[PDB]
């Protein structure tokens, strides 16, 4: 079976080399694409706008993002994926021949397993959710049967253009293989379609949120400990993304599996706290609820303040402190977006 993996890996290496040699002028564009395709944006800028435009779409988007990322982490641990930027320097394949010369970039060195691709899955799920929601909302046009079809065609072309751009960006930076991005896209599509039939998430008590979060934490930690007690470790990539990196400062703690898990669980718990609170009821379910200026002000403030607040970086000297502070920091963005800032605007606008 290893021959097939070698064949796909060699095809990915050749694709990366061709893209890097024949299109040397597009490195800035692909770096920008990879930066934009981050889930940080999905949690910081995409969620507030959709939540303050239509609550159900925002809740669905956040749930899809968090659950898809958790499933991605679990399947990354299960599948034992690889990356080109250390495989090309570690493999025995290019022994009787010449090693292809692929170049590494500051946003290339990643400390997690390869398949499935996280960027492709995370972007596919969120953008499918947004496109489907928009198409569902706009079934009210003046002249139908050609204008609605025009909008449908335009949106479904844009979605696939975005997906192709993200796949090419991940391949160019020598961070993923061509099959991993396709698998990630299909998995994100499947997850976004599966959450279209689950309805016991829009009105859930804090007890259910707490139990779901604790189960998600405990399953991952128990999986890690159970495997660690049987002779296999799921953190083997931290020693491969360290020697095979051109510069030492390019390897960051922010991309480790524990950091991602803690951030996801913090976001979910923060949403659970924000939804079941007195401030949320007093602000988002009052007289200034559907008023357009209030919602626009909420979007603007929750964008500006969140952008400024993202500049507070927890210390990385001690790993446990970093993890707990990452959880606490990720638990705040739902809170500030949903409960606090709308409350402040409610006591500002309607209290003269
Ligand atoms: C069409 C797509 C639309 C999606 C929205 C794109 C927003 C991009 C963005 O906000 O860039 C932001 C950076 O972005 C980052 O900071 C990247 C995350 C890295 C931060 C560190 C990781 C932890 C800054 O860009 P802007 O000045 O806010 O515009
Ligand atoms: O492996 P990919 O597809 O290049 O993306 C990996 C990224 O996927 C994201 O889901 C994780 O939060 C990041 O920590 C990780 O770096």
């Amino acid at each position: 079976m290893e021959e097939g993996m070698n064949v796909l890996h060699d095809f990915g290496i050749q694709s990366t080399h061709y893209l890097q040699v024949n299109y040397q002028d597009s490195q800035d564009w692909f770096i920008l694409v990879s930066v934009i395709a981050d889930l940080r944006n999905a949690f910081y800028v995409l969620f507030p706008i959709w939540f303050h435009l239509q609550e159900a779409v925002g809740i669905k988007l956040l749930w899809v993002a968090v659950i898809g990322d958790w499933l991605n982490l679990v399947f990354k641990w299960i599948l034992f994926g690889q990356r080109p930027y250390w495989w090309v320097l570690d493999t025995d394949y290019y022994s009787n021949t010449s090693v292809p010369l692929i170049k590494q970039f500051p946003v290339t060195c990643e400390t997690g397993p390869g398949s499935p691709s996280g960027h492709a899955m995370g972007t596919a799920g969120v953008y499918y959710v947004m496109v489907t929601s928009t198409l569902s909302i706009f079934q009210g046009k003046i002249k139908p049967t050609y204008r609605f079809r025009c909008l449908n065609v335009i949106l479904w072309l844009g979605f696939w253009a975005v997906q192709l751009n993200v796949c090419l960006s991940r391949i160019y930076l020598a961070a993923a293989f061509p099959h991993q991005v396709v698998a990630g896209v299909l998995s994100g599509i499947a997850v976004a379609e599966t959450f279209s039939h689950i309805h016991s998430i829009y009105n859930a008590s804090l007890k259910k949120y707490f139990l779901i979060t604790f189960f998600l934490f405990s399953f991952a930690i128990g999986f890690y400990l159970l495997l660690k007690g049987l002779g296999v470790d799921l953190l083997w990539t931290l020693e491969k993304a360290q020697r095979w990196c051109e510069q030492p400062e390019w390897v960051h703690i922010d991309t480790t599996p524990f950091a991602s898990l803690l951030k996801n669980l913090g976001t979910l718990f923060g949403l659970g706290l924000a939804l079941n609170s007195s401030m949320y009821r007093e602000s988002c379910k009052g007289k200034l609820s559907k008023w357009l200026p209030f919602r626009l002000s909420s979007i603007v403030a929750s964008l500006v303040l969140l952008h400024v607040f993202d500049s507070l970086k927890p210390p990385s000297q001690v790993e446990l402190v970093f993890y707990v502070l990452s959880f606490c920091k990720s638990a705040v963005v739902p809170l500030a977006s949903v409960s606090v800032i709308p409350y402040c605007l409610a006591q500002v606008l309607g209290q003269p």
